[PDB]
C-alpha cells in the first residue's frame, strides 16, 4: 500500500531450517528477482504454422521434423518451476546429503515496484540519443490463471523459467500454446530420392480452440504504487524418495550357500548339491534362474520413434544410469546414446559461464533398473543347455549379436512383476512439479518432474505492458504507440518438508562433497573477473536397500 | 394389483431433466415395451459342442474358428444394456453437446399385464386354421439374479437386447453359457496341405460346472392379474468424459521459440540457437526429441491371435481414430482395418431399415492416441544422423518399410509414460455398463462399455412358460402339450447425472448437427411408407485439452 | 480511490453462468475497453444544414436525399448498445442453441485510469518532432443523462458503438442531434428535366429546440485519480423469444383427411367427398380456402417512399426470410431486394477485417411471414372458377403478372387477423435495446431492437476535455491552446436471464455448427499475421410450433 516514492514488499532470498521432534524439518525456501518486460510486436493473437526444411527435403532425417502450429499471445508468462530458482548449490548438498524424503508443501506468490518508463530517440540522424522517463500513469497488466483453464506449458523444458543467479536482473518469455494440426511425413532412407518424400501439414481451423487472456479470466491493471499477491497455494503429490537404490533384480533375496576361500587371493565357490529349491525352468539354480519376488527395470524398444497423427515423436523408458569406468572389461559396444539418457541446452541467464550456449548429458547414477542392452539373449528351452544360434537341426536360442534388432534393439520386457524407479531431481534445471493428464488411464511416473500434483497444480502466471498511444490514433490495424517497457519485483515462498535419515549402518557412507565428483572446485565460484558456472548435479546419492 | 379385467401398470417412455443450483442436472430416461415370448422346444438343458467347418477342412482359414461347447436353457434374457433402449436421437444430441461428464446412479424395472394365449389348428389339412384363446390360469415364470451366482452374459454384443423402436413390439433371445473344453488348431499358410492341419476339441465334463435355474435362484409365478418388480438399485462406477481430446503426444507443452513469417504465404521458422533444454539423446532439440509429461497411447501387435486353451482369440488396443480425407497426402498404404476398428452387424429390430442386414464399421474421432503405422521407424544411435537401413558398415537403424514386420506389424511401447482413453459411448448399440472380472489384476479398462461397476451389477433377468399339459401325460422324456404363448409389458427407469460444459473459448465450437455429419437428414426419419433408419453416431464431439 | 500513481479499477471481460434449479440461468456478460479520446474542434455548438447534391440535380435520384439540418456538440458519445460489444462468437452459439427465451436485468458501468497527456511539436521545419508529457493537473469532464431529457441518440445505427475486438482499443464519435427543419423535394422520372426539380430546405430557428449539456445535467470534473460509476441500472421490457418458427399460415391447424400412398414413388390424394367443413367463400375446401385461426404476415408496399413534412422516407415492413437455394424451381423473377431486408456497412473497429469497408445483406431464417411476392392474385368472386384476367365478358380477377402495380408492388392486407414476428437478435451489429416513442398510438415492434424499454432506458453517457489554456488568453472568439488528448478505460457489466429449451422432439434438431453455415472457418480466427473476421450470426436457429 504505497503512492508514488512509497515502496511495496522487500527483498528476500534466504532460506531457513526448522527442526522438529520427531525428525523431521521444514526448508522455508523463498527467492526474489528483478524481472524486465518489454512490450509486445503486435497487438493481436497470430496462428502461425512452422516447419524445418532440412528434415521434410532430405531422405535420411525425419526426425529432426519441427514441423507443427501454434498461436502467439501478447503476454509473457511468468514462471518458477525449475529448482535452480529456489536454492543454492549448498543448500542443495545439504538436503541431499541429510534427506531421505521430502514432500512438498505450499507455494505463494507476489509482485511489486513496477517503474513503468517510455524511450524516446532524438537528435541528428548522425547522432542519435534517447532519452529515458518514468511515466507514472502507464499500467502494467496482470492475472494469474486459478482453475487452469488454460492449456498448461511447463517452461521448465525449453530453459524460460526466471533466472538462476540471485544477483542478476531476469527475462520472461511470451507465451504461446499449440493449435490443432495435421501431420504424416514418410520414412526414407540413405537411398532412394528425395522427390519420394510426402510430407503434410494442415492446421484445422474448424476443430482447434482458440484461448484469449481477455475473455477467459479477470485481469488486475496496476500503476506503479499496485502490487499484487497470489495469496497461497497447497501442494498436494507424491512423496520423493532421495536414496539411491544400489540393488538390481540380481541381488534382491537371500545368496546362495557357499564355501568360503582359504586365501586372499581365491573365490568362493558354490558347491554341487549345495543347490536347492525355486528357480525359473528346468536347470540346476544359478543366480539367473532364481525365483525372486521381481524383476527390477524392463527392456523397451530403444530408439524408436512412433509416427502419431501429427508427427513422429519418441517413446522413452525412463533414465539409467551407464557404466562409465569400468576397467577395460566394459561393455565392448555401446551407442552414441544408450540407456534412455536425456541432455539439456542453456544459455548465461540458466547459469552457464558467458553468452555462449552449453550443453549437458545426464548420467544418474541410479543403479536398479538399468540393462546393459549388448547382453540380452534369447533361448528357447530352459534346460541350460548349450546355446546354439546357428540355423539348423539345433537352434536353442539368439543373442544380442546374433539377432540385434529382435534381442537388443525391440525388446519390451513390460510386464505384471516390473518395478522402476524415477529418475529424481535434477539440480538447478529439473523441474519441480508437473500437473497430471486428464484421461482415463493415467501414467504411472512423469518423463521430468518428480512430483505430480493430485488436484490442480499452481495456476500460471502472465503479464504485459497496456498500450500507450499518441494523439493520433483511429482505430485501424496499425498505428503509432509510445515506446514503453517496465522493471518488476517477483517474490516467492516455497515450503516443503524433509526426514533426515538415521545413520542405517557400519562403514563410511559415500556424500557429496568437493574438488573430486562434481569437478574442478574453482569452477564452481566466482573468478578474478566475476565468472561463475552452476554445477550440474544428480539428485539422489546416500545408497539405500529398495528389499 | 389386479385381477382378469383389471392393467396393471402403465406406458411411460419419456425423459425429464432436472437442472441443478450447482451446475449439474438428473435426467430421469425411462422405456416401456410390448415383449412376445414363445414356448422353449426341450423341457430340458442341453451341452452341445459346435464348430465351423470351412475354418478346420481348409489351410489358410484359422481366424473362423467358432468351435466351442454352450449349454441351452428353457430360459429366455431380458436385457437392456444398449443406449438405443434408453434414449432418442435427439436425446443424444443434446447430452453431447452440453454435456462435459456423466455418471450412472439408478436402475429400477417391472414386468406387467402378461395375458397368456393358447393356438389350436383346425380344419380339414387342405384349409388349416388356428384359433387363438386367453388361458386365463396359465402362468408365466420370471426372476432375477441377484448375488450374480449365474454367468454374466451382456446381450448388447450379438444384438439380442430388447428393442431400439418405441412403438413396436419386441423379443428376447434364448439364454446360455459356455461350459468348459479344450481346444487346439494348429497355424497353416496358403501353401501345404489340408491333411496336415489338426484340431482337437473335447468337451470336459468332470470339470464343467452346470448350473440350472431352478435350483439357483427362487421364481415368481404370475397369472394375468399378477405383476412383477425388482425393487431398485444404486450404481457404483467410474465417471464418463464426454468431451474429445485433441491433443497428440506431440501437441503436449510449451511449444518452441519461433521467428514469426512477414507474408500470408510463408512459414516460421525456428532458429538454431533458439533451440533450448530437455530432450531425449544426443541431437538438438527438434519437436521429436522433446522430453514430455508422458506418451499418449502405445504401439500394439496387431491384428495378432493369440491360441489360447481353448481356440485361437485376438487381443486389441484401444480402438483410435483413422484419418480419412486428408487430401491427397494420406497414409498411403493402409490396410483393410487399420486403427483397431470395430463393426457391428444389426438387424430390423435394432434399428436397420429392412427385414435384411446392416453393418456399420465405426470411426471414433478420438485424435489422441491414434497412430499410424506406416512411419514408425528404429534408430540405433540418437545421435540425429541420416538413417542407413542398409546392410553394411553403417546400418543406424530401420523403418516401416524396411522390415515392417519388426516396426510396422508387431511392436509393443506399452511401457511407464503411457497414457489411452476409452474411445466412449457408441449409440444405439453400444454396451451401458459392464461387470468387472474377478482375479487378481484388473484390466485398466474394458473393450465397450464406458461403465465398470465397482460393486455387483444389476442382476441378469430371465422368463420361460411354464408346461401346460395335455390330459394323457405320464412322466415319459417325450409328451404332448398344448401350444401356448405369452405377451408382456416391460417398464424400466434409468437414471443418470450430468455436469454442463460452460463456455470455454471464444471462436465457434464444433457441436453435432443435421444433414451433412451423420448424413442425409431425410433418411433418419420417417418415409411414405413408415420406413426409417437409426443413426449410427460417436460418444464424444466438442473438444477439450487432455493437458 | 486513488492517486497519481495508485490505479483505480480492473480489466474483467469475462462471462458468467450460474445455472438455477428452476431450470433457467444467470449470464453475467462484462466488458472492458480502453479509449481514445480527442479534443474538439470548436468550442461552441453549430446549426448547420446540409445536402447531397447528386440526390437534388438530377431527375431520377430522389431516394439519395441526405438534406437535413442538425446540431454539432463538443461532446462524445460512450454507447455500447450494439451485441458485439458484451459478448464472443461462442457465447452466441452457446445462448442460441440450448436458449429458449432471454430477458434482460441489469446494467451498470464506469470508467477509471484517466491519464491525460499533452503533445508539442519542436525542431526545425525540416525535421519536426513531437514530445509527449503527462499533464497531471489536467480535468477531463464526464456526465451521464438521467431522467432522458436530450433527445435519444442509438449509436449502433451508424455503427459508432464501442469496438468489438476486445483486445484492440477504441474511439468515440463527437454527439449531434437533429434540429428542426422543412423539406420538400418534387418527384421526376428520367424522363423530363433537371430544371423542374424542386428542392426547398429551410431551417426553422424560432420552433427549434436548442440543448446544451452544460445547463441540462451536472457534469463530473476528474484528473488522473478520479473515476466516475454510473451506479447500477434495472430492465423493465419483454421477453425474447429464441426460436424460429417454420410454420405458416398454410401449415397451421389439422391437416386433411387424405389416402395415403402404396409406393415409394408416388404422391398422397384428396379424395372428393372427403373434404368437409370450414372454409371462405363458395368453393369445395381446399388448402387455400380453409378457415384458420390467423393469417400470419401480411402483404405492404414496397418499396413506397412517403414524403414526410422533412424529406422523403420509406415504410417498411418487417423482414422475413428470402428463398435460397431451392433447386430451379425458384420464383422466376425476383428483385434486387425483396423481402424488405437490411444491409449493414461498417469497418475494422466493429469486425471487419482490415481498413477497408465491409458490407453485408441480411437474410433471416423466420420463416412465417414471408411472402413470395409473385404469386399474389386476386379473385372477383370465391366459385373457385378457372381465372380469366382479360378484359371483356368473363374478367374474374388479376395475378402478379397481369397488374403488377395493384397486386405485387402495392397491396396492403394488414387487418384484425395478423400476426407477425420481429426478426430477433443479429450478431455482431444488431442494436440490444431501445426506448418507446412518446405517443398516443404506439408501436407494435421496433425496426431493429429486439428490447423495447417500457420504462426510461439507461441514461446515454457523455465525455469531453476541458480546455488547456496558454499564458495570453484573453475572452475573445478564438485563441491559442495546448493540444491535449485524453486515454481511460471503460467497464461495464450487462446481466440477462435465459430458459433452458428442453429436448422437444424425436429426431435430431438443426443447430449452429462450424465450417459449413456460417463459411469456411478458418476466415473467423487469427490469421499467420493476426487477422480475423467477425462471423454475422442470426439471431434464431432452433425451430419450434407457432400453434
Amino acid at each position: 500500500a504505497g503512492g508514488v516514492g512509497v515502496s511495496t514488499g522487500d527483498f528476500d532470498n534466504t532460506t531457513l531450517w526448522d527442526f522438529h521432534e520427531d525428525g523431521t524439518a521444514t526448508i522455508t525456501c523463498n527467492s526474489t528477482r528483478l524481472v524486465h518486460l518489454t512490450r509486445p510486436d503486435s497487438l493481436d493473437y497470430k496462428i502461425i504454422p512452422t516447419q524445418n526444411n532440412t528434415a521434410v527435403q532430405t531422405v535420411g532425417h525425419m526426425m529432426d521434423d519441427d514441423n507443427h502450429t501454434q498461436v502467439l499471445t501478447p503476454w509473457s508468462l511468468v514462471d518458477c518451476n525449475a529448482w535452480g530458482v529456489w536454492l543454492s548449490p549448498h543448500d542443495w548438498q545439504h538436503i541431499m546429503n541429510i534427506g531421505e524424503e521430502l514432500e512438498l508443501l505450499s507455494l505463494e506468490q507476489e509482485v511489486f515496484n513496477v517503474t513503468l518508463k517510455t524511450a524516446t530517440e532524438t537528435g541528428p540522424p548522425e547522432s542519435r540519443i534517447t532519452m529515458y522517463n518514468n511515466d507514472l500513469t502507464a499500467v502494467m497488466m496482470i492475472t494469474t490463471d486459478t482453475n487452469n483453464q488454460l492449456p498448461y506449458t511447463p517452461a521448465a523444458i525449453r530453459s524460460e523459467t526466471l533466472g538462476f543467479y540471485p544477483w542478476r536482473p531476469t527475462v520472461v518469455p511470451r507465451w504461446r500454446y499449440y493449435f490443432d494440426w495435421d501431420r504424416f511425413l514418410s520414412v526414407t532412407s540413405s537411398s532412394d530420392q528425395s522427390t519420394s518424400i510426402i510430407n503434410h501439414s494442415s492446421t484445422q481451423s474448424a476443430i482447434g480452440q482458440f484461448f484469449v487472456i481477455e475473455t477467459q479470466l479477470p485481469i488486475a491493471l496496476l500503476r506503479t504504487g499496485d502490487s499484487y499477491a497470489t495469496g497461497g497455494y497447497k501442494f498436494d503429490c507424491n512423496k520423493v524418495n532421495l536414496g539411491r537404490h544400489w540393488q538390481t533384480t540380481r541381488s534382491l533375496g537371500l545368496p546362495p550357500k557357499i564355501e568360503p576361500p582359504t586365501s586372499e587371493s581365491a573365490l568362493g565357490t558354490i558347491n554341487q548339491n549345495a543347490r536347492l529349491a525355486w528357480r525359473w525352468g528346468i536347470n540346476d539354480v544359478h543366480e539367473t534362474n532364481v525365483v525372486r519376488p521381481c524383476t527390477a527395470g524392463y527392456n523397451h524398444p530403444e530408439w524408436f520413434y512412433t509416427h502419431t497423427l501429427e508427427g513422429p515423436a519418441i517413446d522413452p523408458a525412463p533414465p539409467t544410469s551407464i557404466p562409465s569406468n569400468w576397467g577395460g572389461g566394459t561393455p565392448p559396444d555401446t551407442r552414441a546414446s544408450s540407456h534412455n539418457q536425456q541432455r539439456i541446452t542453456y544459455n548465461y541467464n540458466h547459469g552457464n559461464k558467458d553468452e555462449n550456449l552449453n550443453n549437458f548429458s545426464l548420467n544418474p547414477n541410479n543403479i536398479e533398473g538399468s540393462i546393459i542392452n549388448q547382453g540380452n539373449f534369447l533361448s528357447y528351452e530352459g534346460n541350460g543347455q548349450q546355446i546354439n544360434t546357428t540355423a539348423g537341426v539345433a537352434k536353442n536360442g539368439e543373442t544380442a549379436t546374433s539377432d540385434p534388432n529382435l534381442v537388443r534393439y525391440m525388446p519390451n520386457t513390460y510386464g505384471v512383476y516390473t518395478a522402476v524407479d524415477h529418475q529424481g531431481p535434477v539440480y538447478p534445471h529439473g523441474q519441480i512439479w508437473d500437473k497430471q493428464i486428464h484421461t482415463d488411464k493415467k501414467p504411472e511416473l512423469h518423463c521430468l518432474a518428480p512430483f505430480t500434483c493430485k488436484n490442480n497444480p499452481p495456476g500460471q502466471m502472465f503479464v504485459r505492458i497496456a498500450p500507450n498511444l499518441t494523439d493520433t490514433f483511429n482505430a485501424t490495424p496499425t498505428f503509432s504507440e509510445i515506446i514503453t517497457y517496465a522493471d518488476f519485483w517477483w517474490k516467492g515462498t516455497l515450503k516443503m518438508k524433509i526426514k533426515l535419515r538415521p545413520p542405517h549402518q557400519w562403514n563410511i557412507a559415500t556424500v557429496l562433497g568437493a574438488a573430486v565428483n562434481i569437478g574442478d572446485a574453482a569452477r564452481f565460484v566466482p573468478n578474478r573477473l566475476g565468472q561463475l558456472e552452476f554445477p550440474v548435479i544428480n539428485g539422489r546419492i546416500v545408497p539405500s536397500t529398495v528389499y
